[PDB]
């Protein structure tokens, strides 16, 4: 009649096909991090480059 | 008895532990842009320097 | 009174203003594969580039 269960643990998950399934299997997990977190990280060493940028250009 | 509350803000989350929270913050906001939009600006003006890439060959 | 409908389609979706929406349009579709599969990709091709790196070194 009713269909919840109400899960608890802790986990996230979406509703597919009246079932709750980890959105994480679908966003491609590595914790995210592979998607995100690379982009920050390019511009970290990037920006140490550009002593040799303005360098050319000052001299 | 029952778990629904119905809670309506125009705003979208998941189930996680009994509790609506905002994928956004599991996706990494940004609009999401920073992770699709990005991709398609780098196209745009790569191709503008492929005048150069048949310039070599053709001459 | 009760608002599930139990929709089944084998389709995954969110809670947003109580109705089921397509995730997949606020992950950016591409089947997800042009925010992960790229990544996974420049790997290979600039791995096998390395014959180059360690060439200078060893000569």
């Amino acid at each position: 009649g009713y269909i919840p269960e109400a899960p608890r643990d802790g986990q996230a998950y979406v509703r597919k096909d009246g079932e709750w399934v980890l959105l994480s299997t679908f966003l491609g997990s590595s914790g995210n991090e592979q998607e995100l977190l690379e982009l920050d990280k390019w511009a970290s060493l990037w920006n140490w480059f550009n002593i040799t940028n303005w360098l050319w250009y000052i001299k």
